[PDB]
């Protein structure tokens, strides 16, 4: 992180544009460039038993270079404000595109397939993603999927293995996937009505969920390959790109603009 720079005359900071892990992260534009960030702040003050956390993301995401991972310019501390710079990506999450109304399932296959290239690329380059959802999946504004905001190495989109804190690898992400395209599909996760207390019982105790309704056949199997309670039975990224529902339905991802404008029109 720069020490000697000034990020407020590096940056000019526009509106809030989300709640972010540890701080707020609001629109910027950087000065020398008049390109749009996104800048979260973080009061180090009021937020000291997470620093080594924020460390760790920071370091994750300065060693990915994807064009489906959020890319990550550079952070600066001032006073006790830790600003942190990453690409911003004016879509907005899949989670907020859901808002409008139900996706179709070429919108569904192409967003998990794009998903699928980043667990691709992180996987092979051994990382784990550890909090893949929609509100982790950001869209630029010509429909390009990104993922952002690592977990730290809410129970709803957390594999059994996690939870019942066993050593799990990067086949806990194929079940966030899972748990991901059911949440594209229907809007919300499974057991997304129950207190999480009760989640973090029911997910190892219970069969694995199902995508209910009506629904293509080969989504509901590409929902049921990722989620196996066994993480050795559930296909890798690589496998997935090959499903027949992602290549009977996925398409140009260009084509979400056409999701983006819904969801502007929208409000
Ligand atoms: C602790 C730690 C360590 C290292 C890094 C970070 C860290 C994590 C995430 C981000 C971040 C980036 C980002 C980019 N673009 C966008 N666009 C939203 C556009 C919405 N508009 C609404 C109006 O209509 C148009 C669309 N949003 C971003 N958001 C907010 C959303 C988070 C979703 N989970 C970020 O939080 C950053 Cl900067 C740093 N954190």
């Amino acid at each position: 992180t720069n020490l000697k720079a000034d990020p407020e005359e590096l940056f000019t900071k526009l509106e809030k544009i989300g709640k972010g892990s540890f701080g707020e992260v609001f629109k910027g534009i950087d000065n020398r460039t008049q390109k749009v960030v996104a800048i979260k702040i973080i009061d180090l003050e009021e937020a000291e038993d997470e620093i080594e956390d924020i460390q760790q993301e920071i370091t994750v995401l300065s060693q990915c270079d994807s064009p489906y991972v959020t890319k990550y310019y550079g952070s600066y501390l001032k006073d006790t404000k830790l600003w942190i710079i990453m690409e911003y990506l004016g879509g907005g999450s899949a989670l907020d595109l859901l808002e409008p109304g139900p996706l179709d399932e070429t919108q569904i296959a192409t967003i998990l397939r794009e998903i699928l290239k980043g667990l691709d690329y992180l996987h092979s380059e051994k990382k784990i993603h550890r909090d893949i959802k929609a509100a982790n999946v950001l869209l630029s504004e010509h429909g390009e999927v990104k993922l952002a905001d690592f977990g730290v190495a809410t129970p709803f989109w957390m594999a059994p293995e996690v939870i019942k804190q066993s050593a799990y690898d990067s086949k806990a992400d194929i079940w966030s996937l899972g748990i991901t395209a059911i949440e594209l599909a229907r809007g919300e996760p499974p057991h997304s009505e129950l207190h999480p207390m009760k989640v973090l019982f029911l997910i190892p105790k219970n069969n694995p969920p199902t995508l209910e309704g009506n629904y293509s056949k080969p989504l509901k199997e590409f929902v049921e390959a990722c989620l196996n309670k066994e993480p050795s039975f559930r296909p890798t990224a690589k496998e997935l790109l090959k499903h027949k529902f992602i290549l009977r339905n996925a398409k140009k991802t260009s084509y979400l603009t056409e999701l983006i404008d819904a969801h502007h029109h929208h409000h």
